[PDB]
């Protein structure tokens, strides 16, 4: 009850910021997560004991993968984190418990490889989920350890507020399948303009909160260039191994995927600053004007890959 979590000075002031890293001390991870929910939410959303032993059950559910790994799970929290603090009073208590529950368990049981590879595959998984297969699948994994005994860190909820909370958790999980996200952003972006959009209407609210989950899901390439150029070599493992895994069943993989093509990737991560990422940040500091810091980092990195092609700098890979 009376036992809050503390961290060392540097944490304590670095983790109020956007471009906060949580460093390389794996250990520390789950009590950094705590110390957020406590700051984001009360020391009360959750029975401690029962936090504790479903953080513990996620990050096992998290495997060896070099990117979409128990670190980006606490990484994407801590953006969502970022944004719910900067936004005090735009968010009920329910949707503060759920979204960062939600990020820490967006990608549980990923094996690095995207939608599109289990169709090409025929991954049972694509059997049982024909779109969105992967985050599907991460709710499903989300709702089993929510069911283990003594992981119910909602119990405590009224029976309609925890089918609230489970539904906001659902829909924010299904926003992460970034096909979803490029519909999501242009509707968001008319009704901002034509003036329609109302934080009361509840299909609004889940467009919004949709944006935000993407926004937090991306948000490696709003932190310091040295962590955005590090964590970028991380997600290019896994695209090439995908690419690896095309040429065995006999398609050429995109050339994202080839790691035949590695010249081709500072061009490749321009059109993603470009088509996806700037966008997605611009459309956010729009509805949410106190996450613009997500904007300017985002724009920072867009050009330092610049400087990357004119080669005033290489990324080693
Ligand atoms: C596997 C292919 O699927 C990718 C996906 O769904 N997620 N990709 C996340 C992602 C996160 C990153 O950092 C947070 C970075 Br860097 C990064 O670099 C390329 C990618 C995908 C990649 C590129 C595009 N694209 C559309 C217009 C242009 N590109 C669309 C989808
Ligand atoms: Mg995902
Ligand atoms: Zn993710």
């Amino acid at each position: 009850g009376l036992m809050q979590f503390t961290l060392p000075v540097r944490l304590c002031k670095e983790i109020e910021l956007f471009h906060f890293d949580i460093g390389p001390f794996e250990n520390m991870w789950p009590g950094i997560f705590v110390y957020m929910v406590h700051r984001s939410c009360g020391t009360s959303c959750f029975e401690l004991e029962k936090l504790c032993r479903f953080i513990m059950s996620v990050k096992k559910n998290y495997r060896r993968v070099p990117y979409h790994n128990w670190k980006h799970a606490v990484t994407v929290a801590h953006c969502m984190y970022a944004i719910l603090q900067n936004n005090h009073t735009l968010f009920t208590d329910l949707e503060r418990k759920g979204l960062l529950i939600a990020c820490l368990c967006h990608d549980l049981d990923h094996r690095g490889f995207s939608n599109s590879y289990l169709q090409k595959f025929d991954h049972p998984l694509a059997a049982l989920y024909s779109t969105s297969t992967m985050e599907q699948h991460h709710f499903s994994q989300t709702v089993s350890i929510l069911q283990l005994e003594g992981h119910n860190i909602f119990s405590t909820l009224s029976s309609s507020e925890y089918e609230q909370v489970l539904e906001i958790i659902r829909k924010a999980i299904i926003a992460t399948d970034l096909a979803l996200y490029f519909g999501n952003r242009k509707q968001l972006e008319e009704m901002y303009q034509t003036g329609s959009l109302n934080l009361n209407n509840q299909s609004h609210r889940d467009r919004v909160i949709g944006l935000m989950m993407t926004a937090c899901d991306l948000c490696s390439v709003t932190k310091l260039w040295p962590v955005t150029k590090l964590t970028a070599n991380d997600i290019y493992a896994e695209f090439w191994a995908e690419g690896d895994e095309m040429k065995k069943l006999g398609i050429q993989p995109i050339p994202m995927m080839d790691r035949d093509k590695k010249d081709e990737v500072p061009q490749g991560q321009l059109g993603f600053y470009n088509a996806v990422a700037i966008p997605c940040y611009t459309t956010l500091t729009q509805i949410l004007p106190p996450t613009e810091p997500l904007l300017k980092a985002c724009r920072d990195n867009l050009s330092q890959w610049e400087k990357v092609i004119r080669g005033e700098e290489t990324a080693t890979w």
